[PDB]
């Protein structure tokens, strides 16, 4: 019931639970209502600009909102858009409606990427990776495609970087590398909605093109007091970022010590490990949970996988209960 | 400052300030927190399908991205889709993205659907039109193109109907009829969101392929008890929709009396005033404006409309004060 071992949830700083917003959200709803239609959307897109240092920030109601508002209103199906293979399948659903014509590469290959590519069109890519916790490395990215570059900062924001500014900052890159990046607020940030930083020009373009996509589709103003205090509690928590890289640390120095193979060895907070058939996978996942663990199970190419999203709250005897238990069932497949 | 007169929000029912929604929020947000990922979601999809006597109820995040997954999952470029010509820009987006080939008939024409209508394509319409405030006959329009209707209630829905029920519940129209109704409930209902409401074999088909459009852009579950609450108040509020009528009634008899005309003459809280110059139309919002009274400006065929929102707690003195003014300037357009 409370005992519960959840490796599936995305609060990477246990700040969901954040103990100082209720008042913000007391005198949000006194003073808005429940409903919509604001002096603290401009406040908090000012302040998230300043954090993330770009020059625009635009609130959406939505990562998805964001994804359409950028690849509908910028794209047609004259463009190309070249994206990594995994790229998640909320970005994939934009870009589609967008008709622009999706070419793809194989895992964070960038010199397959150099390979293919057109020299011209944009690139689409994550800064951690939903599917495989793969951290993209930005700054050699930026190298084959200069100016030319969409960021989303889901699993990045508030786990990589300077006090969780993200994988744009903690790669050093400018926007006049990355037009646009893209921070959906419902991971680490613990809240909703997706703020978009840009350039002037493109934000104005925005602004002016995307007008529905922005207004129609806009959360309840009462919830953006709360907001502001957490972009400041996401910057302040430095010693949940620490804990969150020890557990990583340690789940993949568990997984080297008992040949447990992952996806990705990257320092991010999903671990996805990987097993070479379905079936063990179905029941570890049954397993995990009559033992009160829960994870995450996925099949891809032709291979499945399990994945647990860590949290700074998660401690090594959770992260070594659960893989000794994937260990133990892997063994027998060794016949 | 306080002595505004609005004339352009939507809270017909002036439910926006409901008195009885705050401890509702409160426990919202102890259970949830801030954030997103329900008890309530179905118990609220359970109560609106109930209310609106439908089999199913799916709760979306907007109006908007309601549509979007209606068009773009059930339609594809080989389906064409009717629609009258002043459709809700919104729902003209939603179709364009699913690539739908939109016919149009112009405003209210039925006759000419009639004349164009292909005996099989869908055909989406509004309940109460926001452009021009008339009320469609669904009655009429099912006759028509049996079985084959989308009705968007933004506007009907907690002022038309039994108790607030709507313009399908209105013209006792069957989901045999209609196989599917949006409900925003940004309006009215003074809240967030849209729920749409279909048969079990739309929904659970809603459910399998637009996946992503429901939970990637779900509103935060703090909000689900209030709206439990607000589905009550909406219901429980007949004296402000007398009160709302009254003053539709009363603007439309001085519009009579002193020669101003409207888009449309049926008994809607949308009224819109036909200007033949657009000019005048800036000049007169200026005017009301200075005034203290601010409503809404469009143009579209070619004419431009200045539009009155009207709402359950307006008087007659400011209607009559507002009607004067415009009268008064439109004299001197006679020479």
């Amino acid at each position: 019931d409370d005992s519960i071992i959840d490796f599936t949830t995305s609060d990477y700083l246990n700040l969901s639970s954040a103990h100082n917003l209720k008042h913000a959200i007391v005198n949000g709803f006194d003073k808005y209502g429940f409903g919509s239609k604001t002096d603290e959307t401009q406040q908090f897109e000012h302040e998230f600009a300043k954090f993330i240092n770009y020059p625009r920030a635009i609130f959406f109601s939505s990562g998805f909102m964001a994804n359409l508002a950028i690849y509908s209103t910028l794209f047609s199906k004259h463009d190309s858009i070249f994206a990594d293979k995994y790229i998640h399948a909320s970005i994939i659903d934009g870009i589609k409606l967008s008709q622009a014509k999706l070419r793809r590469y194989k895992h964070q290959q960038l010199s397959q990427l150099q390979d293919i590519y057109d020299g011209k069109s944009f690139i689409t890519t994550e800064g951690v990776f939903s599917t495989s916790g793969s951290i993209t490395q930005l700054d050699k990215l930026a190298k084959i495609t200069p100016e030319k570059l969409i960021v989303d900062e889901a699993h990045s924001f508030g786990v990589l970087g300077k006090n969780g500014r993200g994988a744009i900052n903690s790669f050093r890159i400018s926007y006049k590398n990355c037009l646009i990046c893209v921070f959906p607020l419902g991971k680490a940030f613990g809240g909703v909605g997706a703020v978009v930083c840009t350039t002037e020009a493109i934000a104005e373009y925005l602004i002016q093109f995307a007008r529905n996509y922005i207004y129609t589709t806009a959360l309840p103003p009462m919830i953006l007091k709360a907001a502001l205090i957490q972009l400041k509690n996401l910057e302040n928590v430095n010693d949940n970022r620490a804990r969150l890289q020890q557990n990583i640390t340690f789940f993949n120095e568990l997984c080297d010590a008992k040949d447990l193979e992952l996806v990705s060895k990257d320092l991010s907070p999903i671990r996805s490990i990987q097993l070479n058939n379905a079936n063990l996978a179905i029941r570890l996942k049954d397993k995990l949970f009559e033992n009160k663990i829960i994870v995450s199970c996925f099949r891809y190419p032709t291979q499945a996988i399990l994945r647990f999203s860590l949290h700074s709250n998660n401690t090594f005897d959770q992260i070594q209960q659960a893989l000794e238990i994937i260990s133990k069932e892997v063994k027998y497949e060794y016949i």
